[PDB]
């Protein structure tokens, strides 16, 4: 019963480190990702993790309030590799080999992104932090996902979400909908399902990177999932 | 006939004083500085300006609930960015010439502190907004504030706080809280009072720098001290 | 007493257009886009220009015969900079107040790409050429094309081909081509015409960017366009 | 008989290194220092170092000559770095892994200093050179050495001096004073004695930052603190 | 019959991997050059690898054409990085461990040149390759080969040419010309033959840099030589 | 109405012209400098000045002490940017338009060398010094002089020394050592004069680039020069 994936892009959204006021970071959270992100490499895993900035903020929102997109965007992507950061010190802290990089050059904090850094830390059992996104404004770290998922490589970009997979509705607000086990793009675009921006998945369509929604507030779920179990939904075609 | 008092000052912008209520940054407050700030530059005051992030993180916050300390002063520094990056937006929103340097290289995001362009700026009647502090962990932006605002030869340092001075004690929590209006470098320790951490105080008596403490929460408080006009605590030697 | 129908534009350079028969650069092209972008700056027009690089390397091209899609992707953005380096030159020796940024960081060859900066440049009429593209692989020129287009604020993004328009195939090789002059983002799809790779397309109908296509091998065809007269076509909503 | 620290931060000032005629680098000193330096790592010992600049410049002295203050200390800082070359230098010619790192980022010469991988190469019995000190003027590199010494978590700072340790006074010009063999902050500032720039002993006050000084013009001197013997005076409190 | 060099630095000319249009890169031809030098490294021989641009580009050409000259040699200083890249790659993809590094920070596509991790690379049995040849204006990749060489202390540079070696006139001009199998710089000079630019070889001359010309498009060529055996010519005094 | 009989100008200072006796930097020799380099601006002269360290620091000196070659020339090269951050500094107090750029990247401290950024600012009458010369080991700034010179297109590289003009020998070693006032890049060599290094020299009379030798610690010597009067000696073709 050993793992069905070689390396791995996980997509772990700012949310996901959000204590319960709504905002921040809480340290309880990242020490229990480091944990499960160590049993994935010590099981021979390559781990590749972008991380997003939505508990800190995000360039829409900002927009909103007044500030121009651009720099807006740039804030949310400074938040990416504000995460980043406490992401990689639970990894330090928990003993597992790990590095930070940033699509936008930060000297002195981490190295700037270089793929071929990247794969050769890859090859050498060691998680790879790819915060600030893509670098450019009007993105999501959706499409930073998939974009260093097929730079990598990656077997399967893993979807963190607060749910257990993609349903028909959203099964917190429409008690009828219910989760699918598999599916294919054609079907998400053809039902309009939401996996993610459209961007970043018409990307992975156009590569065919297979795409995996699971749970990430699910003790054990990235486990399963990486061990070939019943866990989330998968997205191929 | 007034006319403003000095000629280039050093504004501490305190990141708790940008979030307006529950954590983040009040897009509001932002707007406000930018047209007080405005003014003084159009009342051609140069104007360096020290900003902080408490609203966001601060190193030994995080180091409390078990993140390795330096990382924390890292994160805590970039939310200086996050925080100069906002501010320099508002200012640019509102037509003035405004860049945003870091003590840590951002490169692309704002520029690399640079002390001799930041002199050539200011005389070139420009906000040099200076972003990460001393860019050093186990430092506060108190201290970049008097390192910088030493380094530009300002004329003082307008530390802006959220108090209308500096207080026996936190005015929020004790009720018998009073704030002075003039102090010697000397009475704030032989009474030690709180205004900053001795090591950046100490820098300011060192080189004779004096210091003025007032609130920004409280519109036009700025230009009432740029004038000359009973604001604040004033500490001078 | 006619006058430019466009204050800011985004002009968008094919590197095949900038070969002039047998691969490598057309001295004599690059002289004549010089004059022609001189004189829309002495015109009053701010100029931001994203330059392609298909006259050198494809990374498509060079993946198919071996290489890493990656490292292919990165030898075609720093065509882009070859490319770009020459444009910069050619409007030099013409006496026109350029720039180049790159989108991955060159240092002393050319300006990292910086938006605020950009802006500003734009502002005191100086052409800023942007190379390198997104700076990620897997995408086009076309794509910064309209990224930069839009980060700008661009009133339009002016693609120069080879051809006087979108046509319904490659005229060069389907005697059976078309060309139109008026389209709609929707048209476009729903007749899936040759204009970009939809990524890039989605993203300036998603901001409203109107795009316009026509031929640089045609001596004066740019000025026309920016003097709103009868020139290639047109790609609105 | 084992050594009795795993980690340190060796303080070398910059006389240490000074020849004859009083300025300069001087060959035959840094070889031996090498030869010492290499002895701790062969016994297991992690090796920050932190060195000064004083047998080239000082930004006050400089200042004193009519130059601007912190271009003074810029230079001095340059000089740190310069040290650091000849140290380094010396430590491969001598076969021992060392790395060179900047306060100032100086692309080529060496890399810039980075907490991680710093602390990464010191977990891999590499000597680390922590040169240009705090990167800010208006401090000294032993402010550097504590701060360092902070961040890499090291057991002891280890201050080089061109005497056996501290004295009631100069044992240079008055005969009378004598060593101390063991002494506390609180006394070291109660009777105002000379150990370092009062900054960077606050600070390493602050952290209770064990010190220890020593003679390193003593041959074996080194060995003999680190091997915990009767060499110079160890402060803590 | 072992290999009679341990480090060397292999000069590689632009043309060298030019397909049959005269132009651009040929995959076959990096692949098959990428072999050979496979198995000298697993011959454990220390490569560093100089490459030309002239498929691309020359400083020189593209300033008859009109173009600034520092430009020109610019633009053909990124086509050797452009080439570097492809070598890299290629390497890469034949499990070859090896790494480019540019005179010209390039950040992201590969690392800056840094004489002492290129040696510690070396060391370490892979392949670094130094493109961007000197960083400088008005020098030929010939000069970096020679300058790399000292520098890298290598035992000998293996100029690769498309011709056996030296011969008293061009072989493919003059059929009577005859090759030699051994000569000294100062014949060189004296009989003034085409070895390279002279720059680069007066700079060898006056280090003692001993040359080898071969021919590289002669399968086995590059391995005869360094396994001591008659092939080219040597060069020596 | 005599007026100057050059536009633009390489002044080469060298390093130990700046030691005015003892080594170190003369800050009187400095203070001077700047005067009557204030002098030629205020001339309408652009000024681009390459400075050498031969008061600090000289690679092949450290060298034969038993240094890495190498190691030592970056030394050497690191002395330059220090004399040209105090030359810098000399020049702002005299109230004098100046920016220094470095060939190898310090950042912060000073600029990164930029062909392009140096045209425009010598075209804006500002001097642009030029530190760590050619950025190479092996070389002298000498070199760089004729590099930098030959570059920014300088009518004449006036080389700033110690004495008044090119002697037959050290006319403060040799008795029997006399100056010429003329000379070919030929007579030069056929006489084998003390002038610079064959690489740098041969550089000069490469590009017909005239040289100037005179003594710098000759009050009014370089405006003389600048007048064309009877100074130093001439080298041309
Ligand atoms: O390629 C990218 C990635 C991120 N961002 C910005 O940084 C924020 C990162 O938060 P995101 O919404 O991607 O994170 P998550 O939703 O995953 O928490 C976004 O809101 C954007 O403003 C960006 O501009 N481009
Ligand atoms: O020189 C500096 C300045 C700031 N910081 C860190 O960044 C945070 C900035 O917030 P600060 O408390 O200075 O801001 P403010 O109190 O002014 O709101 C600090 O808490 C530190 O963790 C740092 O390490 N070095
Ligand atoms: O954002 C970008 C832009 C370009 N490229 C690469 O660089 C080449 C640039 O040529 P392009 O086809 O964009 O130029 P044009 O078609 O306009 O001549 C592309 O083929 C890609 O390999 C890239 O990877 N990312
Ligand atoms: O954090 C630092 C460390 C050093 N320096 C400058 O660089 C010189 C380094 O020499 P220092 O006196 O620290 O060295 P040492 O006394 O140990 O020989 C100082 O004089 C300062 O001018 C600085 O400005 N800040
Ligand atoms: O130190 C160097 C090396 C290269 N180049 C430029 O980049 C091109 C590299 O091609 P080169 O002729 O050196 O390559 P090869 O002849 O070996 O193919 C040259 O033509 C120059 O224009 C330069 O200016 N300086
Ligand atoms: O292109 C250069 C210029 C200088 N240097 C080094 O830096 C020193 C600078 O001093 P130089 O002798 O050029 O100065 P000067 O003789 O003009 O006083 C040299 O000795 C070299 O070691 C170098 O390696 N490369």
């Amino acid at each position: 019963a050993k793992p069905v994936y070689k390396r791995i892009l996980l997509k772990l959204s700012g949310e996901a480190l959000q204590g319960t006021e709504g905002f921040g970071i809480d340290a309880s959270i990242l020490d229990r990702m480091a944990q499960e992100i160590k049993e994935l490499v010590e099981l021979g895993i390559q781990v590749g993790v972008v991380i997003g900035g939505g508990n800190l903020f995000r360039g829409a929102g900002l927009a909103k309030a007044g500030m121009n997109r651009v720099v807006g965007d740039h804030m949310g992507m400074l938040a990416t590799v504000m995460n980043g950061l406490a992401m990689r010190d639970a990894l330090h802290r928990a003993y597992v080999n790990a590095r930070l990089m940033s699509a936008i050059p930060l000297n002195a904090v981490c190295d700037s992104y270089s793929w071929a850094e990247a794969i050769s830390l890859l090859r050498n059992n060691r998680v790879v932090i790819l915060s600030a996104g893509t670098g450019n404004p009007f993105f999501t770290t959706d499409s930073a996902a998939c974009l260093r998922g097929i730079e990598i490589e990656a077997n399967v970009v893993l979807k963190a979400t607060k749910v257990d997979g993609v349903f028909t509705a959203d099964p917190a607000k429409d008690p009828t909908a219910t989760m699918y086990e598999q599916l294919t793009y054609s079907e998400v675009l053809e039902k309009e399902l939401k996996v993610m921006d459209l961007a970043a998945f018409t990307l992975a369509r156009d590569h065919k990177l297979p795409i995996r929604v699971f749970n990430m507030n699910k003790p054990g779920a990235l486990r399963r999932v990486v061990m070939g179990e019943k866990e989330g939904t998968l997205i191929t075609e």
